[PDB]
């Protein structure tokens, strides 16, 4: 089938079943979003010099995760940079191609990579939370009833001076409907700020520190991808 016809499925399957409708895409094969690799914007990141500063200031128990991982090249990733690492997906169909498909990570045969089924909006925030969260094509993922839960579930994921970096994408403009839902940065803004009663003034609970085009986008990715660096504050 063609991808706008394994999109309408999926949205079907979604409307039906609703977030069960995930694992159920994994089983039938309809996951058009699988690239096989990560996006480029995370390597060059991480490469730059913000980069090497966040890599090298790890602490030596640091620990990364990667919510809505799919087949999880994200987390083996930041794996392979010595961080202590979860990729997190709801389908446990997806946790098991992860483990397929990274079965020859040393860092899977180590532990130090893990994947595990769990849903992010309901496991239990270890006590240390987590120093570096990735969230790509997750909450475009959602719902967009859901982003306000997504905010608050990364406030309590990520520990005070901790980072999350948000790969935006895509960013399609007034298009309506999803997966995959046309997103911006004004979108993840609102709901990772919250709100404080009276407004949702932001500086409440991260700092945009960085906030750019990445200069090597996959080429279906040009011109509607933006990546975010946001640090936890009110420690
Ligand atoms: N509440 C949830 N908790 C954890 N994972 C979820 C949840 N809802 C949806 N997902 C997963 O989010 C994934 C969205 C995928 N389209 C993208 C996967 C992955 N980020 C990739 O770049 O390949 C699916 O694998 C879902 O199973
Ligand atoms: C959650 C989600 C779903 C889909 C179908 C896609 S994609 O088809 O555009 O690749 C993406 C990027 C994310
Ligand atoms: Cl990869
Ligand atoms: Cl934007």
């Amino acid at each position: 089938a063609t991808r706008d016809e394994k999109i309408t499925y999926l949205r079907k399957i979604i409307g039906d079943k609703g977030s069960d409708a995930w694992d159920v895409a994994w089983q039938e094969g309809v996951t058009p979003w699988d690239q096989g690799k990560i996006q480029p914007p995370l390597r060059d990141f991480i490469e730059s010099n913000d980069g090497k500063a966040l890599v090298n200031k790890k602490s030596d128990n640091a620990r990364v995760l990667v919510p809505g991982c799919g087949k999880g090249y994200d987390a083996a990733y930041f794996a392979s940079l010595g961080y202590e690492t979860l990729g997190a997906d709801l389908s446990s169909t997806a946790i098991e191609k992860a483990k397929e498909f990274w079965a020859e990570s040393p860092e899977l045969k180590s532990g130090k990579l893990s994947f595990q089924t769990l849903d992010f909006f309901k496991f239990e925030v270890p006590e240390a939370k987590y120093d570096l969260v990735y969230d790509y094509t997750f909450f475009c993922a959602l719902p967009p009833d859901l982003r306000a839960p997504w905010g608050a579930r990364m406030r309590e994921l990520v520990r005070p001076g901790g980072t999350l970096i948000t790969l935006v994408y895509p960013i399609d403009g007034a298009r309506s409907g999803g997966p995959p839902y046309s997103i911006d940065v004004q979108k993840v803004t609102d709901a990772l700020q919250g709100s404080e009663e009276g407004s949702a003034e932001p500086g409440k609970y991260w700092t945009k520190v960085l906030d750019i085009v990445p200069q090597t986008s996959s080429p279906d990715h040009v011109g509607r991808e933006r990546l975010v660096v946001w640090e936890r504050i009110n420690k």
